[PDB]
DNA sequence: TTGCAGTGCCCACAGAGGCCAGCAGGGGGCGCTAGTGAGGTGGTTTTTATATGTTTTGTTATGTATTGTTTATTTTCCCTTTAATTTTAGGATATGAAAACAAGAAT
């Protein structure tokens, strides 16, 4: 485990992938790469057979798609309410991230430094 | 009624941001095994140790040989007394040698 450890501060990957340019740091990365390639899927949501390639990915998908009650996230500068926390994260990203140039209004001379408060003037 | 100045509305393509699968980051827990490492047991020999038999060493007793001891028969040194043995006259013998006599021979 902390042979394994030591490439997350140096950077060696070495385990190749010999259909793409990707490496992985360990072996199971890789194997998980290989079913993009292959097209092997042996994972599969019960409810409602959609497929996918990735288990978490499933996971997420039960949870959004075939779960009630789920608790949900609020963004703590605006008001509204999204499901996923990613995308909370993109949220922050694009619209209330700090702008470091600024932006202009359109139509007055007031500059704004996020792009929250611009769109809200 | 119209031209001009200003407003209303409908669309649409952009713009934007949440939705979503895909995918990569660090870390937790298991399946299985090669390869030593060490520890314990068994076998082996082996080495010390012990006991028995044989022989070697030490001690004891008997016989032989050596040294000493008072006899003890030599033996040998020293007397006084004879028994040959020697020496010195003294008389007698003998054998010689002159001496006298007698006998040839010569002058
Ligand atoms: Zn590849
Ligand atoms: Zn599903
Ligand atoms: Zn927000
Ligand atoms: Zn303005």
């Amino acid at each position: 485990k902390l042979k394994r450890h030591i490439r997350s501060h140096t950077g060696e990957r070495p385990f190749q992938c010999s259909l793409c340019s990707y490496a992985s740091r360990d072996t199971y990365k890789l194997k998980r790469h290989m079913r993009t390639h292959s097209g092997e899927k042996p994972y599969e949501c019960y409810i409602c057979h959609a497929r996918f390639t990735q288990s978490g990915t499933m996971k997420m998908h039960i949870l959004q798609k075939h779960t009630e009650n789920v608790a949900k996230f609020h963004c703590p500068h605006c008001d509204t309410v999204i499901a996923r926390k990613s995308d909370l994260g993109v949220h922050l990203r694009k619209q209330h991230s700090y702008i470091e140039q600024g932006k202009k209004c359109r139509y007055c001379d007031a500059v704004f430094h996020e792009r929250y408060a611009l769109i809200q003037h």
